[PDB]
């Protein structure tokens, strides 16, 4: 069931495509992950790959609330590697009362994919202890979590999409992955009303955020009355951290406000050169936030430090002019059992909604960890929604540990 | 691609019979005259019968294009069952035609008085000669012969791998033969003849190098044999047997036998022992002698893997099942040379490591038990938290050794009442670099060694240390020192191996950092190196 234009798609180079290794998964999710897949080779969406197919992406799942179980794919590979239109993201999205989200997902099924190009999207799916080889598979669909496809999805129903946006111009609609966000102002019944025609349009109100509550975390640089060497030796470095990237600022006058007995727990009495120097520093950085410095040009940044145990501190900004666009902090929760790994992947969800909202797009995300203790909390973790975050690994430095803190 | 090897006389004597008798029956045929391919055959005598004609093959498949038979069923993860069938499909390659257009690059050069005249050339028609690359042609069509008799029968466990089928049951001895007849029949309606000479079906199987008892499985072949004169041949069926070996048993290296392999791939010359590389399959010959037996998964029992320690740079674990103390397999965890983990952090990766290997072979996690009081293992390396880490929730166990916390240093508060300290080094002006120490009280010295900067700078550490109280400050305007101390680390090697020694004497040491060369009280005088 899918006759329509094949939009046709290109790779950056067909001699280099996506050879990744399938992730292990549980029995349960084999087990409703083989339902998943033969089903949608019954109804066409998916069909059996080529002999010498040399490609392959990952394919997991996840116990959608209700147990009814779901079939992602980690297409971060191939994303990268194919990118051969729009409706753009609109600036008043992010100061809208209510801004739902809904998943189509679903209507790409009816929508062909350039059979060409469709040899690189394969997938094994592997049966408990090799018991026998992977069955593999490419798509027909156009496949969820393709980064092509919010572009052929939204070119394929433009004649009935740009209709309804002319008419109610109230509303601010953007798609990313496969999520479409609709923001506006009015009252939550009408909101929900307008919410409920579009999606019998696409037929052819589950999340809803309201980002206002969204605060700024409003950075302080904490100065004690009565400092101890040690204390202002830790002033000090976080200080001098903040001038490499911050203009005008100084730590001479209080490098030798530090100078007497060398005991980390002989006390000064504060002087007023340095008292005045640290009071400049401290609205320096208490000020430093700055959204409006925002370059659509550079890659964006999310870096993520764990600030003592339970709670994780992101700030997502831009190099080489390093410019803070805004800070966020995630705590673990009470009941549920949670590892660092784990808050950090809830933090990157957060970013993610919060950077999709106000930039339109997701950053890059610099996490302190190994390759291999991520990737290996992901592969049969709970707290995974959604494709997994692209992550850059970064070492621990104490400066950054101190500054988002 | 490659050049023919040179061969015995006596061994074209007994190969020139092989490759006949093989373009008479039209396996093979006569190359083209343009041909430029070839490939070397080599002859080994299998003992007491006739020559078999080994080709290599492995030039080749690397310039036949690629494809994508995902690791290896693991035997633990069978479970015991009352009825056990093990089909050969025997006829492997040997009659199934080859696609004519890869035909070509089968080359192969034949001698014959060792050129007495020029080589004759042949091309692989019929078969694809039994070689290597049959999970190709095999696997993934076999694997869709046989997966509706697979969906049929849930009832069955059927296990593919590359020219055995394994059926295990608990019907009776008769529905379970009639529904094994039920597979054969479908098998030969695709053309896979099953013969009833290589059939199992009886008390001891063999299955990918295992030996499948009732209750136990083992490692075939219970005896490793150390040729003298090792021919490259020989080294490699040795790898394979010690690789067969390493799935039961732990710890079993192939790195510098394999290192000992090298460029002339003649499967007929030699090398030559080296030192590592005897040592290591004298080792794994002990292991694979002097039997071991293991069991199979028990789905309705708890999992457990149990992470025992001894010596601080190995953890040991084993994947078994209680009340026989049935255990399905052993790993290892070895430390890191370079990296600044502690045995709390070897514990994790092994934990990381046994996630992997029970997800795939069992299907889930385990319950996972180490040696270690809750208070050493909730603060240290999860609470501690240079870098993050993803642990279960566990069942700490009470052992022979424990995993205990990594250091003595107090985090908050610097200590109240000993001494700072400040330190530093490098600041090489050519081959000369230093290392020096100040503390508040007047105290201070300077070190004046050899090393770069780096090691200068650690080595500036250990003196402040080795001359200083069982209480401490110690500051330095060394990121690199401090981030290794932040990881709390218990072994490393070479001198931070001795400043970690001395760290064994102290009772509260307190580390921080300043930023260097910005004259900073205390960083300044101790740069009094040069």
């Amino acid at each position: 069931s899918d006759k329509i234009p094949v939009v046709k798609v290109k790779m950056k180079d067909p001699n280099k495509g996506p050879q990744i290794k399938q992730w292990p998964l549980t029995n349960e999710k084999i087990e409703a992950l083989t339902e998943i897949v033969e089903r949608l080779e019954r109804e066409g969406k998916v069909k059996r790959a080529d002999p010498n197919n040399p490609w392959n992406t990952p394919v997991f799942a996840i116990k959608k609330k209700s147990g009814k179980w779901r079939m992602l794919i980690d297409f971060r590979e191939l994303n990268k590697l194919t990118e051969k239109l729009g409706l753009p993201h609109p600036a008043g999205l992010q100061i809208k009362k209510q801004v739902t989200v809904l998943d189509i997902g679903d209507a790409y099924f009816t929508i062909p994919l350039d059979p060409d190009y469709a040899p690189y999207t394969a997938f094994t799916l592997p049966r408990k202890n090799n018991a026998g080889p992977g069955r593999r598979f490419v798509w027909c669909s156009l496949p969820q979590g393709w980064i092509l496809s919010p572009l052929i999805y939204q070119s394929t129903l433009d004649n009935i999409i740009q209709p309804f946006i002319r008419q109610n111009p109230q509303l601010d609609i953007y798609q990313y992955m496969d999520d479409i966000y609709i923001g506006s102002n009015l009252s939550k019944k009408e909101h929900k009303e307008k919410v409920e025609e579009l999606r019998k349009l696409l037929l052819w109100p589950e999340d809803k955020l309201q980002e206002e509550t969204w605060t700024i975390q409003q950075k302080q640089l904490d100065i004690p009355e009565q400092p101890t060497l040690n204390e202002l030796q830790k002033l000090a470095g976080k200080i001098n951290w903040a001038s490499q990237a911050i203009p005008d600022l100084s730590i001479k006058a209080l490098t030798n406000m530090m100078r007497g007995n060398q005991n980390l727990n002989s006390t000064r009495q504060w002087t007023k050169e340095a008292r005045l120097e640290v009071q400049k520093a401290k609205k320096a950085i208490e000020e430093q936030v700055q959204l409006g410095y925002y370059d659509p040009s550079k890659e964006l940044y999310a870096k993520l430090s764990l600030v003592g145990p339970h709670q994780i501190s992101y700030q997502v900004y831009q190099k080489d002019p390093e410019k803070i666009l805004w800070y966020g902090k995630m705590s673990r929760q009470k009941k549920k059992a949670e590892n660092t790994c784990d808050i950090a992947l809830r933090a990157c969800y957060k970013i993610r909604e919060e950077s999709i909202i106000r930039i339109g797009k997701e950053p890059r995300y610099e996490i302190p960890t190994s390759r291999e203790a991520w990737e290996s909390n992901l592969i049969n973790s709970p707290y995974l929604k959604a494709p997994p975050p692209e992550v850059e690994y970064i070492h621990a430095a104490l400066n950054i540990k101190r500054a988002l803190s």
